[PDB]
């Protein structure tokens, strides 16, 4: 494995564990002797796995006080209706737009449909809270979340991947939970693959701002584990570069008269393997096409 990427379940740092699968992780923060937080909301089918793992570390689940959520995509909030009823004291901390999504019928539909496609035959989901009944507190750009005596995290708006996306920055630890704002980390090659699914200008602007943070030591995206060393320090910059690279490739191909499909198909070939276990059906190819449409409009 690579020393700069921690990619195994369990303890990551003195205060930090990875619950569930490294591909769609839930992070556990130990806030004090009787207090914990979760970060990232996973996929619904992982409810019993994540619960099992949580209970190995947390003897009394009424001590889980906060659950921080980066964005509204199905793979970042799918666990909430299934595990919140088991976490009686939890407060879900999410952006205003992310909270709005959970009050939208159309929105909830897509999330439930995409999550149901990842169930296996033999599983029953736990009994769920209604999405509009989740124990939420909306949080604002720039807000400091005083989670515990040695855990103070700043909310930072990071739109572009989605129109609601935020990141959470722990400056004590130079630790950034960046969701999908940097893209998908390529485990084979050590580079970012852009995930521009809403707005390219916003995505790049977000990265520009994140580059201005004090140097990072730990960078924790939505998928793939914890990145450290140079990967953390250079991540926002590298992510920006890889986005420009993709834009340039797209223009090269379109200038030869190719349809957006030729590159979508190539990108689905080159990149779709890593996420096959949590992107159902045709979603990766369609996501590629979406992203290329966005880039094409905002830069052809
Ligand atoms: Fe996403
Ligand atoms: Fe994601």
């Amino acid at each position: 494995s690579h020393m700069l990427r921690l990619s195994a379940p369990g303890q990551l740092d003195d205060d930090l564990c990875l619950l569930g699968d490294v591909q769609v992780p839930v992070f556990l923060l130990r806030l004090g002797e009787a207090s914990w937080a979760l970060v990232e909301g996973g996929i619904s089918r992982d409810a019993e796995l994540v619960w099992a793992d949580l209970c190995r570390w947390v003897a009394d689940p009424s001590q889980v006080h906060y659950w921080l959520i980066t964005h509204k995509h199905y793979d970042h909030c799918g666990l909430l209706p299934y595990l919140c009823p088991r976490l009686p004291n939890v407060q879900v901390l999410a952006s205003e737009r992310t909270c709005q999504a959970w009050k939208s019928e159309s929105a909830v539909r897509v999330v439930e449909r995409l999550n149901r496609q990842l169930l296996r035959a033999e599983q029953r989901l736990p009994e769920a809270c209604a999405w509009d009944a989740l124990p939420v507190r909306a949080v604002a750009d720039g807000e400091w979340l005083e989670l515990g005596p040695r855990h103070r995290l700043q909310v930072i708006e990071a739109h572009g991947h989605s129109d609601d996306h935020v990141v959470f920055y722990d400056v004590r630890r130079r630790r950034l939970f960046c969701g999908d704002a940097l893209g998908e980390f390529d485990e084979a090659e050590g580079v970012w693959r852009p995930l521009v699914f809403d707005d390219m200008e916003a995505y790049l602007e977000s990265l520009e701002r994140l580059q201005r943070l004090p140097t990072l030591l730990q960078l924790i995206p939505g998928h793939g584990g914890l990145l450290r060393g140079r990967l953390a320090a250079d991540g926002a910059e590298s992510a920006y570069t890889e986005c420009l690279r993709l834009c340039r490739r797209l223009l090269w191909r379109q200038s030869m008269g190719e349809s957006l499909d030729e590159l979508s198909e190539e990108l689905h070939r080159a990149w779709g393997g890593q996420s096959v276990d949590f992107l159902p059906g045709e979603l990766h190819l369609g996501s590629m096409r979406r992203m290329l449409e966005i880039l094409s409009r905002q830069a052809l």
